[PDB]
């Protein structure tokens, strides 16, 4: 199933499942910036997006880095359905990014497209700092945005982009060879999800 | 200042603001179990629902047990209105709890009412699992109810509780002393709200 | 439980049980109007509605002439929530019926608080045309409302009465004790809601 | 779109709503009777067109054809004709394995809803051949609130857990009892409004 | 996006609203006396791009193409820009025979909502030319209230029956009256928010 | 009689608009110049109705005085009349010591919306002296694109985090700047579509 580490480790508990997959991906995490690998990925397509995925989720998430096949919402919101999502996919590969206005509204779109089965969060707020490095030679500091502020931004984001234009404009900052600025964010974005066992370079 | 550790104890990251909450809380709940105060409660009602939230979480949220004097929302969801919080509450109180059908729908209006600032899932569940146990000398194996089906089912709620239902229904155990389906409980209910770095247990 | 008749005459077929419903309340109907009662009934509040309303499914739905104790829905819209029904209804008692706007008003916000658990639409239609023959000499020709152009305008109505109040506009009759009018209409009242077993005049 | 308002010169809503049942009720019970619903394509919208023209030839004008309007049904707007042909493709191709698959099938294609009027009652029947091949079961209808029903296919767009357990809990491995089919004709159609007729006496 | 805005280095809304309304006012007034109107094609994404491109030239940036970004009003999405093509050609092959039609091809055209900005005023000629050629009718638009008006175009992707009503009760057959076309310009304007000019004045 | 400047017969919506709104902002330029706006009580209702009065009386009917009827802009319900005066009650006790605190209250007061018309601008000039008088602040409207502006309004109800950004990022401390007050007028109407007239100039 979906969970490869489930039946392996015949874990039958929920929390010590989100516990061991936290643990691995955040190694992997750690391993991808600490190698340097994740300044060799494509910036700013799907391909480099299913990079980052597959390299987080690969033995973790069946089909890691590939999209998903089944239709998949949140709260009341359905993201993009199965049967569109490749020319989605391909919109987005083309759509700019010269400014903070046109990077958010890429990052929204690809909040929309929803990807993958699981881990779209995670990996696309990766890929989202570095498309900022490459384009504005900024990352987010994502401690700085609030998790339930940022939970709202997403949600209200396929109607209206502001509020989480705001947010990310806001905790921007130029440290963006910062080790420190990397993980610290990784945990961040971890926590939105509900992943609060490991720190990342404790790993 | 509703998160009182925070300047207390100088915290700046979120991160660690609610791993320590989640130490204090889970620390609270397993002392409210194991002195035997979970049993002399008042089942059913506000007054013990506000009981379980302040022993919770007295010197972490301002003003534990007391109703909030803010309106909140999550999604796009808008919980009872401040002004009206004290009549659903009072509607509340007068609800039967004699079948799961009627427990249901009053775990769903307290959801709705949400009277508090924050900690309304974990304590209301607790307050939940109280209901069965008197009414009908069941609780809730809480890990028998997948995370995301749990929440989806909570947002479905207030426009229909069949999902919900369902859910705990087939959830439900005769186990109403066994200790390990308590502490187990109390683990998977913070998890569903993202706090996964305790085991209650072990505390 | 609600269905009084499901465990009085033990019937475990669903459309067994509708066929009898339909068949008993719509004798119900047929002697409210041939009996003169009709003309007796308190014309525009609550009590009058209830009245109608207890008449038609007593021995049918419990608590028949009632409010309800449950919140309830359809689609999306929550109808007015338990805990200030009869403030709502107390505001629907005093609300002006002096002309169309006024009386389409008036019927779109007692539809909204949905005081029943069962038998809203039938009876408050009933309500209705009394409330439009006092006041305005008219009453509806309900076969002149198309049943989805009626269901989709009560759907928009909570935001905006304009479709309704169309409909019924062009539907009205001055033929206000026309038998055949009243019974024609008593019939597709009840299509409108799923029922095609009986004419009310061949019982 | 109604061809007998037309033909038998009716003017009652509720006259139309019998006749309608009558005929249609009728061709569904020759379809199961003939054995002509044995050989039907399974899981396509091909055979969802057959079953659909089978019931509604000469009640629906174009039965068995894709609408050229946009609908909805509460707030809920359905797949747009601007892409529905390509919404068939997509489930045509869907996997029909377990139950988890076919009930996400059966729910795109009701958000597909491919037909100007008779999506309900006619995917309902191409879900029973699809449980029937692949599962060895059908659904006992009567097992399944109609309340329950409309509520959980409201919900289904966004998650079919609803729709999905209450399926689960009305499955049932008597696949070639006619009481099974009939009564399930019978109450497929009560969900719809028309309570006139049991297609077993027609 | 705004070309004046820097062109004429305006920082006050206000005043940039006030010349955007003069500029394009003054392009539908010749838009109408010097008769391109009756040389453009009707009911067709070309002819509402003609239309967008002579209003709009001077003022928004791309004036009679499709637009690049995805926008929404209150909670409705427009149709994504990944399907307007596809989304224009099947509006452009609907119907416009009777007014159901015609008010069905509206309401598809707005919910393509093609361009960036100026889609109301835009649709709204286009609406009348197509009226015009179909049923010998134009819209009376001041016998239609903004507010109602507005309403029935956040109804209308779920049931259009009350734009449909509104526009049925203002038509009128003054398909060649100056008066009626320039009023219904200001009225069309004044429907979004420019209420400055009149557009005969110009 | 609601608009009690219209009259018998057919009237031209966009003539009573700019006679409304000429009407109206010789009543807000008095309400500055003559220092009644000075002696207003700040943040309760007591003020809002002050205000809505001595701009729309001889404009609105009922003009400072709470709706009968229940009222809806896109799809959202304001505050039911059945509780419209408890809401006003919880509001004139909300607190108002911070930004977070007024905005707060600033987005109650809109939810309960308690006028039939004019509850936009009246609660706009409610606002700025809640800010002048808490934090020696007012709102620089001009900073707020009215787009901006009406999708955070629409967003409010469920989260006031897009309208607090928007009048943070907008605040000025000339809070007894006539030019920033009669500016602020000027854009205020313009956000709910009147654009005829400078405020000043009258
Ligand atoms: N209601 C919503 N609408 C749109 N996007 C949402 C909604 N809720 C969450 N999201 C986005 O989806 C992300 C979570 O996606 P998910 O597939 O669960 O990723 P992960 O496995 O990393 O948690 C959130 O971080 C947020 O960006
Ligand atoms: N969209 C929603 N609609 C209704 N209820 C919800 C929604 N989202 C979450 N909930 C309920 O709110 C609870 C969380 O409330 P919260 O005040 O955050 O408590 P805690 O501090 O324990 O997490 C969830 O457990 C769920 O039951
Ligand atoms: N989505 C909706 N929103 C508001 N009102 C609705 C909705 N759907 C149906 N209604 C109204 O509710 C009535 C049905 O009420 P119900 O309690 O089912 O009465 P009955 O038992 O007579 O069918 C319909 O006739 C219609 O007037
Ligand atoms: N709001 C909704 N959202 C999604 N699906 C719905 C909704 N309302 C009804 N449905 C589905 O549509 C079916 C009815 O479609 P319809 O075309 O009316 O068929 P029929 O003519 O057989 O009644 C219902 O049985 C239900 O499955
Ligand atoms: N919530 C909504 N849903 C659907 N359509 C809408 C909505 N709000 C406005 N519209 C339509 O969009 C038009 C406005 O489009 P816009 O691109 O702003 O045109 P303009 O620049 O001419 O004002 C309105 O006239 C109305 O027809
Ligand atoms: N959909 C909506 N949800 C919440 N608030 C809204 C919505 N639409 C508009 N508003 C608020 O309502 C105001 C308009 O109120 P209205 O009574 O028309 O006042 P005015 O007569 O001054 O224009 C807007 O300025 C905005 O603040
Ligand atoms: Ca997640
Ligand atoms: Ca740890
Ligand atoms: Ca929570
Ligand atoms: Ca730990
Ligand atoms: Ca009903
Ligand atoms: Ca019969
Ligand atoms: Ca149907
Ligand atoms: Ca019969
Ligand atoms: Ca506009
Ligand atoms: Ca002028
Ligand atoms: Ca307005
Ligand atoms: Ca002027």
């Amino acid at each position: 199933h979906h969970h490869m580490l489930e039946n392996k480790l015949g874990i039958i508990n929920q929390l010590e499942l989100n516990r061991v997959e936290e643990r691995v991906s955040k190694e992997n995490a750690k391993r991808l910036y600490d190698s340097g690998d994740i300044d060799r990925i494509e910036v700013g397509t799907f391909k480099g997006l299913s990079y980052i995925h597959n390299y987080l989720f690969e033995d973790i998430y069946e089909f890691a880095g590939k999209v998903r096949s089944q239709n998949i919402s949140k709260g009341n919101f359905r993201f993009a359905p199965v049967m569109y999502l490749e020319i989605a996919l391909e919109h987005i590969d083309k759509m700019p990014q010269r400014n903070l206005d046109e990077i958010v509204a890429k990052y929204v779109e690809m909040n929309i497209a929803h990807p993958f089965r699981e881990g779209n969060g995670r990996a696309t707020r990766i890929w989202l700092d570095l498309i900022l490095k490459k384009e504005l030679k900024r990352v987010v500091d994502w401690n700085l945005i609030n998790k339930e502020d940022y939970l709202s931004a997403m949600e209200r984001s396929p109607v209206k982009d502001l509020e989480i234009k705001y947010l990310i404009s806001n905790a921007l900052t130029d440290k963006i060879n910062d080790r420190e600025i990397f993980m610290k964010g990784i945990d961040i974005s971890y926590y939105y999800e509900g992943y609060t066992e490991y720190n990342v370079d404790e790993l």
